C-alpha cells in the first residue's frame, strides 16, 4: 500500500499541536520544555528565560496553519519578549535561535513588532563584532552592557549571521548587519591554506587559527552553509564562489571512504592528513548542501552512509567512529539533521526516495522519543527500550517538524520554488499568505 503522504502529514501536525500544548500547560514562557518530568528549564541565561521553544515554534506553527496557537505565541512575544537584560548570551545560539525565529515569525505574518524585536537583539550582538578588531564576534556578549567573554571561537560561530543579518539589511534597507557578517566569513576564508581549507578554531582578538584541524562538522558546518544559502538569498558572488571553492576542497582532502561508506573526518587544513575518526550525526547536513551547491552524486553518497546509521541502529547514534562504523555515545539530542538533507535533496527534484527516508525517521522518533508531555532526548540507543533523558530542545520546535511537514504536506502555504531555510529551520523566503 503506497504511503498516504497528506495523511502522514496532518499526523505530524496533531503531534506538533499537541506538543506545543504540553508547552503551554508545563512551559509558557519558558527556553525548554523537560516533557518528561512535566517543567521548564532555561536556555540563554539561568533564571531568565526568553520563551526560547515559543519564538523557534512559530514559523512552524503558521506553515501547519495553527493559526490561533501562532498568534497566541506572537501576542506573547509582543506583550513579553525583551532583551534588555543583564546577562551572558551565546551570540551564535541568539542568532540562529532568537533572531532568526522572529524573522521567519515576521516574514509570515507582516507584524512589524517581531522586526523590531529581531533587530533590537541582533544590535545588542553586533557589539561582539565591534569589539574585536577583526570584526570576528566574541563567543558571548551580555545583552545590556555589551560586555565581552571568550575570543577562541570557531568558524560555525564566526560565520553563521549572514542570511538573518542580510535579511535585515534587505528589511530594514541599513547595509551594516550584512556587512558585518560577509566581513567576518571573508577574514577566515582569506586565510585558507593552499589546499583550500581553513582550521575549524579561530581566535576573535588575534584573527589567527587555534587548531590545525579543518572539519565538515560541529564548530564548522553552518560556515559553509551560509556561504551557499548568500548567494542564493542575497545573489552574492563571492559566497557563490567561496561556497563551491570550500566544497570541493573537502572532497579533494576530507572524503575518505572506510568499509565502502563516505565519510569526512578531520584532517590538517595545510597537509589533508586525517587528525580524526570521529563523526556526528550532525554533519549529515552536508549531504543536503552538497545538493545544493551542484555536487547531488556525493551528497547521495553521503545520506546513504546516513541511512546505513539509521537501518542498523534506529536512531542515528549522537557521534560514531568512522573507521568501524559504530557508537561513540550512546545518548542523543533529538537531533534533525538527517530530515534537513533529506528535505534540501527532495527540493531539487522531489525524488520519493527522500519521503520514505524522513518517513522511516519520523515514525522512529515516535516509537523512541514521546513523552507525557511532549518529546524527548534519549539517554541509551542501546537499551530496549531506548532509555529517554528529558529536554526537548527548541530547535526541535523550528527543524525536524518543518521539515516532515515540509516533505510530506505540499502544503499551499509555501512557494517551495522559492523556499530558503535558515541553519535552524528558519524560513527566509516563501510565505505565501493567505
Ligand atoms: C555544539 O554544536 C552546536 O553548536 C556548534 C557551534 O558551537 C555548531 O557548529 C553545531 O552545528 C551545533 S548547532 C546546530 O545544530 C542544532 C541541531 O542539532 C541546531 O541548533 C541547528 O541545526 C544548528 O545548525
Ligand atoms: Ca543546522
Ligand atoms: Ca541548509
Ligand atoms: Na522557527
Amino acid at each position: 500500500t503506497p504511503e498516504d503522504w497528506k495523511a502522514l502529514a496532518a499526523d505530524v501536525r496533531s503531534e506538533f499541536q499537541w506538543a506545543w500544548q504540553g508547552y503551554v500547560a508545563k512551559a509558557w514562557g519558558k527556553d525548554e520544555i523537560n516533557p518528561v518530568s512535566g517543567t521548564s528549564r532555561s536556555f540563554f541565561i539561568e533564571g531568565h528565560d526568553l520563551g526560547l521553544s515559543l519564538v523557534e515554534a512559530l514559523d512552524t506553527l503558521w506553515i501547519m496553519g495553527l493559526d490561533a496557537e501562532f498568534q497566541a505565541g506572537v501576542d506573547w512575544v509582543k506583550a513579553n519578549l525583551s532583551f534588555d537584560v543583564d546577562g551572558n548570551a551565546q551570540v551564535f545560539e541568539t542568532n540562529i535561535r532568537l533572531v532568526g525565529g522572529l524573522l521567519s515569525a515576521h516574514l509570515a505574518s507582516g507584524d512589524p513588532v517581531l522586526l523590531a524585536k529581531a533587530r533590537d537583539l541582533a544590535d545588542r550582538l553586533a557589539k561582539a563584532f565591534e569589539a574585536s578588531p577583526h570584526g570576528l564576534p566574541w563567543r558571548y556578549v551580555n545583552l545590556r552592557t555589551g560586555a565581552v567573554s571568550d575570543p577562541e571561537t570557531n568558524l560555525a560561530e564566526i560565520g553563521t549571521y549572514l542570511s538573518e543579518f542580510g535579511v535585515l539589511s534587505q528589511l530594514t534597507g541599513e547595509r551594516k548587519y550584512f556587512d558585518m557578517a560577509k566581513r567576518a566569513m571573508r577574514h577566515t576564508l582569506d586565510r585558507r591554506s593552499k589546499i583550500g581549507l581553513m582550521a575549524a578554531n579561530i581566535h576573535a582578538m588575534t584573527g589567527a587559527f587555534t587548531s590545525r584541524n579543518a572539519s565538515i562538522d560541529v564548530y564548522a558546518d553552518s560556515f559553509y552553509e551560509y556561504l551557499w544559502d548568500a548567494w542564493a538569498l542575497f545573489g552574492d558572488e563571492d559566497c557563490k564562489r567561496w561556497a563551491v571553492e570550500c566544497v570541493d576542497a573537502q572532497l579533494a582532502h576530507q572524503a575518505k571512504r572506510y568499509d565502502g561508506r563516505l565519510w569526512f573526518p578531520m584532517v590538517d587544513f595545510e597537509t589533508g592528513a586525517v587528525t580524526g575518526t570521529a563523526q556526528s550525526e550532525l554533519a549529515a547536513y552536508y549531504a543536503g548542501l552538497l545538493g545544493q551547491v551542484g555536487r547531488k552524486a556525493q551528497g547521495d553518497d553521503y545520506l546513504a552512509s546516513f541511512t546505513y546509521l539509521q537501518a542498523t541502529f534506529g536512531v542515528i547514534p549522537e557521534s560514531i567512529d568512522v573507521t568501524t562504523g559504530q557508537p561513540r555515545r550512546k545518548h542523543t539530542g533529538l537531533r534533525p539533521e538527517y530530515p534537513d538533507a533529506c528535505l534540501n535533496l527532495w527540493l531539487i527534484d522531489r525524488d520519493p526516495r527522500y519521503r520514505r527516508l524522513a518517513a522511516i525517521h519520523y515514525r522512529e522518533m515516535k516509537a523512541t522519543s514521546r513523552a507525557a508531555f511532549g518529546y524527548t532526548a534519549l539517554k541509551d540507543i542501546t537499551t530496549r527500550p531506548m532509555t529517554q533523558d528529558d529536554n526537548c530542545p527548541g530547535y526541535w520546535w523550528s527543524e525536524q517538524m518543518k521539515y516532515y511537514y515540509l516533505l510530506f504536506s505540499d502544503t499551499p502555504r509555501i512557494d517551495y520554488g522559492q523556499l530558503q531555510l535558515s541553519t535552524e529551520a528558519n524560513v527566509l523566503r516563501g510565505f505565501r499568505k493567505v
